[PDB]
């Protein structure tokens, strides 16, 4: 299984900088934003930057890449925040298409599940996206009016659409799926409801919150409540050809810790 982190695109290196950092760190997959997640403004992507990104990626393994939509996106919003969210996600998809990034992942949002599906489909249409890139919807911690806590709901969300799913282990744990003590059972449930063939990317986040706590607080590998449970997910034979992305604080110390754990686990495949 491939593994990586969420890398920065800020600075003079732009998105090309992320490709370089992935190679430097020795990652086998990576994730980036298509623009600052703190603002709705789209980030200009020049043809030269597109060429650099593609050339750099292809020259060093063509590592699978994922573009994460901003947390600002809420496809379940009833108000005009919906239009802003749909347009922002369409931008992510358009940028991904230009860069040759195969996946864009977004959280469902909060509200009526039907509104979320409507939003996801509208974004795909606005972006004029074909079979590529593929939009992935993540399962969530649930609670309140958050959509996607149950795998069965996600299965309905992607039914009759080209949407696929991104499993987040922290979200699942927070929602009530015992990834810590029954990681195999959680994957069995996901395969029955959604089908693992439609889960190309896994956000292998550990959790600060407890089982069914509805708390969405990511933790580094081995530093949360799931612990070695994530090892069982990472090494499950059914996911051996998937992409695993950790979404936690970045830095030399943090990265070294996480890479040492990922690599130790990989040796146990
Ligand atoms: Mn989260």
């Amino acid at each position: 299984p491939r593994y990586g982190f969420h890398l920065s695109i800020a600075g003079k290196k732009g998105v090309a900088g992320a490709v370089e950092e992935a190679t430097a760190l020795g990652l086998t997959a990576f994730q980036i934003f298509a623009k600052s997640p703190r603002s709705w403004r789209p980030r200009a992507l020049s043809p030269a930057e597109v060429e650099a990104f593609r050339a750099l990626r292809e020259a060093s393994g063509g590592l699978p890449a994922v573009i994460h939509a901003s947390y600002l996106v809420n496809l379940g919003a009833e108000g005009e925040l919906w239009e802003k969210s749909v347009a922002s996600l369409a931008d992510d998809l358009e940028k991904a298409a230009l860069l040759g990034v195969e996946y864009v992942v977004v959280h469902p949002g909060s509200g009526r599940p039907e509104r979320v599906k409507e939003g996801a489909l509208k974004a795909l249409r606005l972006a004029g996206v074909r079979s590529r890139p593929v939009l992935l919807v993540e399962n969530t911690a649930g609670g309140g009016e958050k959509v996607g806590a149950r795998f069965e709901e996600l299965a309905w969300l992607v039914a009759d659409t080209p949407l696929q799913v991104c499993l987040d282990t922290c979200h699942a744990y927070a929602a009530g799926y015992d990834v810590a003590e029954d990681p195999l059972g959680v994957l069995d449930a996901l395969d029955r409801a959604v089908g693992l063939e439609r889960v190309p990317v896994v956000h292998l986040n550990d959790s600060v919150g407890g089982l069914g706590s509805r708390v969405d607080h990511h933790a580094h590998l081995l530093q949360g409540k799931i612990g070695e449970g994530l090892k069982r997910v990472f090494l499950d034979p059914r996911l051996k050809d998937r992409v695993f992305i950790l979404e936690t604080p970045r830095g030399p110390e943090e990265d070294a810790w996480n890479l040492r754990v990922f690599r130790a686990w990989l040796e146990e495949a």
